[PDB]
């Protein structure tokens, strides 16, 4: 399904865009 693990990038962003 959609969001091919994107969840990872999601947390990354915050951890990157914190």
């Amino acid at each position: 399904k959609n969001l091919r693990r994107i969840t990872r990038k999601i947390i990354h962003i915050i951890k990157k865009y914190g």
